[PDB]
């Protein structure tokens, strides 16, 4: 779509709200990438099966991160992880967009934040939410833990109202790295959030933390489509008004889909998107 300039983003807005024109464009979104040579062969390998949390969720094989090959005992494949590198607001592959590690992944999680050199993690879902199993303890409750070659050790936490930061080292042990996790704690377990400003606060304060970054970002939530979608657009928008005080949610949403299935799921997180960025505007 065209830039929108802030100054006319309410009304665009608005104007969509009235005309119910928010599902005609989300349908636009869902079969942007049919036509382009997409495939998910490693995805669906045998050998992969039990590393994937959700059985429709794939991770291209375009842009998925590569884990660096073992040849193991059981001579099956070590190089995958369902996640995917997905672009930012000017500069490719700002992302990895990522499910929740399982417990049998959890190493392998690890071992992608070692060699993707990662020092962010931006994790928007709690473990079991009312029932369902969403993301399992992957970092260490107290102290330190190993998965297989990667030691972590949480050197402190601080807990806020809407989201919670973990700090921790990451060891090699086969030879310390920072990496900071940003957990917000307060998605409602159905929908969207009621209220945009404590999402709004969280993207801001992750934004600050990774200025300098020099590799990727992961975010996770359980499937890592969703939520982590709505926040990989929220992040980049951010920075589009700042340096050309302009927003483009639907051709940039349009181009992430061509990186990882169904980011932003649901016609709601696209919605909420466009009236947490009105909000930010508007103050
Ligand atoms: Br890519
Ligand atoms: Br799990
Ligand atoms: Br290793
Ligand atoms: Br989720």
């Amino acid at each position: 779509g065209p830039a929108i300039p802030i100054k006319h983003f309410p009304k665009h807005v608005a104007d969509l709200h009235a005309s119910s024109g928010f599902t005609e464009e989300f349908e636009e979104v869902q079969s942007c990438t049919v036509d382009l040579g997409i495939t998910a062969d490693s995805s669906n390998h045998p050998d992969n099966k039990h590393k994937n949390r959700y059985i429709n969720i794939v991770a291209y094989d375009h842009s998925r991160v590569k884990l660096a090959q073992l040849a193991e005992k059981d001579g099956k494949l070590t190089d995958y992880i369902n996640a995917n590198y997905v672009d930012g607001y000017n500069r490719p592959k700002a992302y990895i967009a990522a499910q929740g590690p399982l417990k049998s992944t959890a190493e392998d999680f690890w071992r992608m934040i070692w060699e993707h050199n990662v020092e962010v993690i931006v994790m928007i879902t709690n473990l079991v939410e009312k029932g369902r199993r969403k993301c399992d303890q992957y970092w260490p409750a107290d102290g330190s833990e190993e998965y297989g070659n990667f030691l972590v050790t949480q050197k402190s936490v601080q807990v806020l109202a809407y989201y919670t930061v973990r700090n921790f080292t990451l060891r090699n042990t086969k030879i310390g790295r920072v990496v900071t996790q940003y957990h917000y704690t307060q998605w409602p377990d159905m929908g969207v959030p009621e209220y945009s400003l404590p999402v709004l606060t969280f993207v801001r304060k992750a934004a600050y933390a990774k200025r300098h970054a020099v590799g990727p970002v992961v975010v996770h939530c359980s499937a890592g489509v969703g939520r982590t979608g709505t926040y990989i657009v929220l992040d980049s928008m951010l920075q589009q008004i700042q340096h050309e005080g302009t927003v483009n949610i639907f051709g940039f949403l349009k181009h992430i889909r061509s990186q990882r299935n169904y980011l932003v799921q649901t016609e709601e997180q696209y919605v909420f998107i466009h009236d947490t960025l009105v909000e930010a505007i508007l103050s």
